């Protein structure tokens, strides 16, 4: 069958940082890793999917691909996405359950709409849905270990680069320097500045609430991973006591989960991660349980993936990420009068510049 | 200092089952992965752990110890368990939160108890709680796709081993099939024999329910994991409408999951895997919580190292599992007057036989 898949080709990449990125509980990161996974079909068509780590995880995921997922899709008809997808869970079930397991299907899944794409001549952002081809774009700086004078220059330049709102890291041993960072960067971007706040789950609930009604009033847009993701009550708790909306997605890896956060965590925002909650497959099943909630559709990390999901659902924002995957690609993130925006390329709009990544290779 | 850790040595054996096992949905097993992680300290002193799947993953986990773990556990104490887990857990926490990371830390924990029961000359059921050294055993045979000639026929095996209960699994295309399977067991065993039924999440909600009510007359003692671990309402739907109580926990990975659990699934039974878990110490804050409920502790597969853990809580069951792990051991599962028996002998109280393994690694 001329869309049988005929061969699968993983690659693990390890790319230095220009600089050390260090937030509350992933602690310091000197490079990411990167996994794709080029799928060749009988006809010859090739599509490339693809994953990212901060520096762990990268063997096991290519450990998975190459020996427990890959040699089972040779053969199978790379056009029954859905399928393949399902068959992948049930495949990985009793070693799944999100997990590296879900990274591994996304950089599979990811290549399979990019051959898909290719197919139909669809632009990522027409598959997903097709509301709109631009988004809101908001500056994510893993900066936690950054001097204030560091981090106030830091955000100068995400201004000045076109972008009207910042995230920055929180989680401190001393809450009281978060709390003075909060609004020193206040007082710097002006009142007209969307401003986030991300505390990767390194927070109580009781600290959470506490930080959350300190901070208040410098106009807070959300409040991201203020707790363990696990502790959806928790969120619960701290959602009814602060005013500060939450967000969370970013380490859900399960459609469960995302049930879970809707239904009990009192999310203002979502944040389904494609990179490791099964490609774009299990985004857009995601994403589309948000939505039936009513509440906004973003993404973190890997802009250049996310910025057709995004603008696809229309309705929420895309973090640009200090993982400067785009850069290794051959269109880095394009932003448009402070709009990030997808390409009207078929596929899923990244083409990774191999040459350029060649000597990272593992 | 002398309980520094020194080296860590993993290694992978892929071990033939002399028949193929069957189940509704992890399908057909050829084989059993092997994962042994040896531990050295620096006055020379040595500690084994592991983990099992069915297959799938064996190289996975291994990459992820190789690459992602161990680098990162030289020079530590290894006195220093829980502190030793909690890293863990954050380190691989991006990759984490259940899947291949919880079996690595799984591998890795046993290893460390290993090491402290010798250090203390301590057998592990005495430092997991010390209730008791014997435990309740049921034989669990994977035998999905067996002719119901075959099916009874290793059933009476089973009693003439010398147990007194038995599970099978449930699952087929044709309910029906499964009902009479189900009452051709029964008349078979007779009145006086535990007998539980194993789904492992095949069935829906309403299936489950219809199933349930269908052999309540055989007087089955539990019904496992009747349909998607992850739906926990589902359960709570389930367990509504029905009488055999419901068990599950070989599919959980964290402690949070084990919350849910127990707060919204409505269980009789709750089954931690200490493979996948978090090895001893992720079992133990488990099994905790699960007593906290009053409900019975039992444990799915490992029965040469879940032995000492059921035992130590004399709440629960311990399955017989059909991986026959503990005949490449140097103490295969001791069997007095239907009840399993851990070893007295300090450590985890398993040594396996490395040379008749040898032949399998990979
Ligand atoms: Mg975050
Ligand atoms: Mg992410
Ligand atoms: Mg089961
Ligand atoms: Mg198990």
């Amino acid at each position: 069958m001329k869309t049988t898949i005929k061969d699968i080709k993983t690659r693990l990449f390890k790319i230095p940082l220009k600089e050390i990125l260090s937030d509350a509980k992933h602690g310091d990161h000197d490079h990411f890793e990167l996994i794709t996974t080029t799928v060749t079909l009988e006809d010859g068509s090739q599509g490339t999917g693809y994953t990212y780590t901060g520096g762990k995880g990268g063997y096991s995921i290519k450990a998975m691909l190459e020996y427990d997922i890959q040699p089972a899709l040779i053969g199978k008809d790379a056009t029954q996405i859905e399928e393949i997808y399902d068959f992948m869970e049930w495949h990985i079930h009793y070693v799944g359950r999100g997990g590296i397991s879900t990274f591994a299907m996304s950089a599979v899944d990811i290549a399979l709409w990019d051959l898909k794409g290719k197919r139909e001549g669809l632009p990522l952002w027409k598959m997903a849905g097709g509301k709109n081809n631009t988004c809101k774009a908001y500056c994510g700086g893993i900066d936690l270990q950054f001097p204030l004078e560091k981090l106030l220059n830091n955000i100068c330049g995400y201004l000045e680069s076109g972008f009207n709102a910042v995230k920055i890291k929180i989680g401190r041993e001393n809450m009281q320097e978060d709390i003075d960072r909060i609004k020193a960067v206040r007082e710097l971007i002006g009142p007209d500045i969307t401003f986030m706040i991300d505390a990767n789950y390194s927070l109580t609930v009781e600290q959470a609430i506490k930080l959350s009604k300190a901070v208040e009033q410098y106009d807070i847009t959300w409040f991201e991973e203020p707790t363990l993701p696990d502790d959806y009550k928790g969120f619960a708790e701290i959602a009814d006591n602060t005013a500060i909306p939450l967000a969370m997605g970013e380490n859900l890896h399960t459609i469960h989960e995302f049930g879970y956060a809707m239904d009990q965590a009192k999310l203002g925002y979502c944040q389904p991660d494609a990179s490791n909650c099964g490609g774009i497959t299990g985004w857009l099943k995601a994403a589309d349980l948000i939505t039936e909630h009513n509440i906004p559709v973003c993404t973190n990390g890997m802009q250049e993936l996310h910025v057709s999901l995004v603008s696809a659902f229309d309705t929420g924002w895309l973090e640009v990420h200090s993982f400067p995957i785009d850069e290794y690609t051959k269109r880095p993130l394009v932003v448009e009068n402070f709009r990030a925006v997808a390409s009207n390329e078929p596929g899923i709009g990244v083409e990774f510049d191999w040459d350029k990544i060649a000597q990272y290779e593992v």
